[PDB]
């Protein structure tokens, strides 16, 4: 009741005669055999009652200048009375940090000296903190590294107790801890894709790779599946995929690590073997597969452009997709001209069911495919992000408002003129998606996305309110007998003086003429001059802001529709795949002049 | 002028005092009783401290949150803002019990225009406009009053040199006494409520934009 | 050029007003239902906790 306290308090600031005065005190009231328990009493007085903390890890949170023997006079004490064995290795009892023990801050708090004197004492490294905060749902609600006193020494940049703690004879690397990573998935989830100075963790993937020397590390999936390859792909952080995909280890014993193989150079000229274990469209989820399909990361761009990346879609685009994609664009505009014949020569026999047939089947084939292709439409992040979830819905609507025309012409009814003349109408607005095919084109097709997601839904949310409240301010002030007449023309009437057209006469039908033309002469300044110019002057800002950054968009663009041309395949006819066995190792030959003339100007 | 160094720190707008001086961690015993963030315990990039609010907050009259967001005559406002506990303490502010305040005033000032709107437009060129006139004009007394009251405090005159604000209390005024205005002269034989019904429906629509 | 010059110092104009919104809300309480004030003395020390990312990085990769 009050030694327990006085030991807490002792241990903290670091008095080491009134500690170890207090410890053979202790020592004498645990001689005293009270016979009840011989562990469980020293626990009792050892450890807090509420949080679970012993006096070790009170000792190494609160560092001061006499720190280790106030930890070596500790663990004599606890190897004195033989409890160091349930002592050194004690966790939290709370669901907070559960399982935290004195070894992780020890490693954590910079005590490398500390760390080596705990571990030579027989502390435990298959420990796992496997507390919640310690995987908490959110990158910002808690520090995961992994669980691991390895992966805390790795992740924290403290290389010293990373060799220190290799050498030694229990500590298993490929440990995998709650959410499956090992210690190599943890170093990507730390890393930054950004090239940040000095980034400490390519160099501690790099020396932990090659002091294990073995190719488990690199292909242990987590609980998701994935990599620490198809996870850095995953994250989207360029810097480590770069590095993994193009690594090049020259001497012999670390040569199968290696997934790049020079076979010759000479000057700029290189011809070199990449691997393409889990970086094609072979498995069911790789790297180009993740790195085109995602949305959760900005860096796409800087992803798509490095080997075996780059050369992977040019091959993949000119072997079978650009004949596929001007075959699709040929088939949509027969398929167009045959719909606006038919629309444009409508009754007011034997010509238009061949034309009407044609149209049918293509609307039936192009609802299914899309049905399809909005079925697969789960993860409802790409509904978020600008990328191709509107064209799906478009195409469905064009097939749907066609077959609708068509089995309501074959009845009686006379209202299929409206869906077809709709269908018609957006039948030919289509065609902007197929201008994704030039590059200065995509730039024009993406604007009009922008600029009508971002600038002119904004505007006219705005701009209704003031067409509303003038609508009703003008309509109700005119006499029922001029052309302000109703609630619905008056709103025309002032849209018609929005755009320039329209008539600003003085007599209409009112008792209060000058009140009239005092709101319509404002209605005026507030639309015709000040919210329209200011409108383009906002949507100047967004069109200059997408034309610097369009061709990323078009390449983007262009790989997604690669891999879902390659998608569209049967499993017969990929035999287009890229090279045979050394693996797969893919054969690509490229020129650096940039970075061959620097390197041997100097 | 009744002002502790960090009130008038905050008042002349000076950012690197205020920051030193909210969050001040010294270490050592004997000066820790002037320290005034406390850092209860740290892991990595997790850290949990307690700060002191004595200052700082909204409990007294004048204080530095009231002071720093109040300001006009400086600049860097927002570089005050942004750091703790200024921030939290508006996040907190604001999720306990300003957004349903605000969410609320909005909906009733939709209503209101509504119910003004379809009043003014079905005009009599009888019992189903007197309920539809008396909401109006109660709640158009409230908002006359609530900006009388909100424009006898426009006090230092400074508020209006400087964007912040100072406009949307005469334009909610003047709609509120346009309504009353309105129903005075209908409620009487003149017959220029009109002009006035209108000039208050078109100002009450565009007065939603600052919500 | 004054959309440009506006549209670049948005959030700022945005966060201030927010704020005043705020401070304009909890004026307007009566004494009662101010039983929303912070934290319970140590003095009233409100308990905050964050994550920095980028400070520690740059501070451990030194
Ligand atoms: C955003 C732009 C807002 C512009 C709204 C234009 C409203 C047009 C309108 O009210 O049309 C009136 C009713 O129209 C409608 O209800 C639907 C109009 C579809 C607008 C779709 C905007 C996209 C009738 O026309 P009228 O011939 O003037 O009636 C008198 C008998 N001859
Ligand atoms: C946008 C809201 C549009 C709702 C349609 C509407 O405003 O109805 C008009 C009545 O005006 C209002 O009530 C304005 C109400 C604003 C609603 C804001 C939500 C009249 O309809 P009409 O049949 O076209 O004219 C015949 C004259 N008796």
């Amino acid at each position: 009741r009050r030694l327990k306290k006085r030991i807490f308090a002792a241990v903290s600031e670091g008095c080491v005669e009134e500690l170890v005065e207090l410890l053979v005190e202790l020592q004498e009231l645990c001689r005293r055999r009270h016979d009840e328990d011989v562990p469980d009493f020293l626990m009792h007085k050892l450890t807090a009652s509420d949080t679970g903390a012993t006096c070790l890890m009170k000792a190494l949170l609160n560092i001061n200048p006499n720190t280790k023997e106030i930890v070596r006079i500790l663990l004599a004490f606890a190897e004195e009375n033989d409890i160091l064995g349930r002592f050194i290795n004690a966790e939290y009892t709370e669901e907070a940090y559960e399982g935290q023990t004195a070894l992780n801050i020890a490693i954590e708090r910079r005590q490398g000296d500390i760390a080596a004197l705990l571990i030579a004492a027989g502390a435990d490294v298959n420990a796992h903190a496997k507390g919640a905060f310690f995987n908490p749902k959110y990158q910002h609600e808690g520090f995961y590294f992994g669980e691991t006193p390895l992966a805390l020494a790795a992740c924290t940049n403290q290389p010293e107790i990373v060799q220190l703690l290799m050498e030694h004879e229990q500590t298993d690397i490929t440990s995998r801890d709650s959410r499956g990573n090992n210690i190599l998935h943890a170093l990507v989830t730390v890393a930054e894709d950004f090239k940040t100075q000095n980034d400490f963790v390519k160099r501690m993937y790099d020396m932990i790779l090659l002091r294990s020397g073995n190719w488990e590390l690199e292909t242990t999936r987590n609980n998701d599946g994935l990599t620490p390859l198809q996870l850095a792909a995953k994250m989207g952080k360029a810097e480590i995929l770069k590095y993994i995909l193009s690594r090049e280890i020259k001497e012999k014993r670390l040569r199968s690590l290696s997934r790049k193989f020079t076979d010759w150079a000479y000057g700029p000229v290189s011809s070199s073997l990449y691997d393409l274990t889990n970086v094609d469209t072979t498995t069911d989820n790789s790297v180009l597969e993740i790195t085109v399909y995602n949305t959760n990361i900005d860096n796409r761009h800087e992803m798509l452009t490095l080997e075996p990346l780059h050369t992977l879609l040019h091959m993949k685009w000119k072997k079978f997709a650009k004949h596929m994609f001007f075959l699709s664009f040929c088939f949509y505009f027969f398929y167009n001209i045959t719909l606006t014949l038919v629309s444009y020569y409508r009754p007011r026999g034997w010509l238009q069911l061949l034309g009407r047939m044609f149209v049918l089947i293509w609307a039936m084939c192009i609802s299914v495919k899309e049905g399809i292709a909005i079925f697969l439409l789960r993860p409802s992040d790409l509904q978020s992000i600008l990328s191709d979830a509107w064209f799906h819905f478009v195409f469905f609507i064009q097939a749907v408002l066609v077959i609708l025309s068509v089995f309501l012409y074959l009845f009686a009814y006379k209202e299929y003129l409206a869906c077809l003349v709709l269908a018609m109408a957006l039948g030919w607005a289509n065609m902007l998606y197929y201008t994704r095919g030039f590059q200065s084109m995509g730039m024009y097709s993406v604007m009009i996305q922008k600029v009508i997601l971002h600038d002119v839904l904004k505007f006219l949310f705005v701009y209704i309110v003031f067409l509303l409240g003038f609508g009703v301010a003008l309509a109700s002030l005119i006499e029922k007998c001029s052309s302000y007449g109703s609630f619905s023309d008056a709103v025309l009437e002032l849209f018609k003086l929005t755009i320039g057209l329209g008539d600003l006469n003085i007599q209409q039908n009112s008792k209060y003429p000058i009140l009239f033309l005092f709101l319509l002469i404002t209605y005026v300044i507030l639309t015709f001059v000040l919210l329209l110019n200011m409108l383009i002057a906002l949507m100047g800002e967004t069109v200059e802001n997408v034309s610097k950054e369009s061709e990323r968009i078009w390449r983007l663009q262009r790989a997604r529709t690669i891999l879902e041309f390659e998608k569209m395949l049967p499993e017969w006819l990929r035999s287009r795949f890229r090279m045979g066995e050394l693996r797969l190792c893919l054969r690509i030959n490229e020129v650096k002049w940039t970075e061959w003339k620097t390197h041997v100007s100097f």
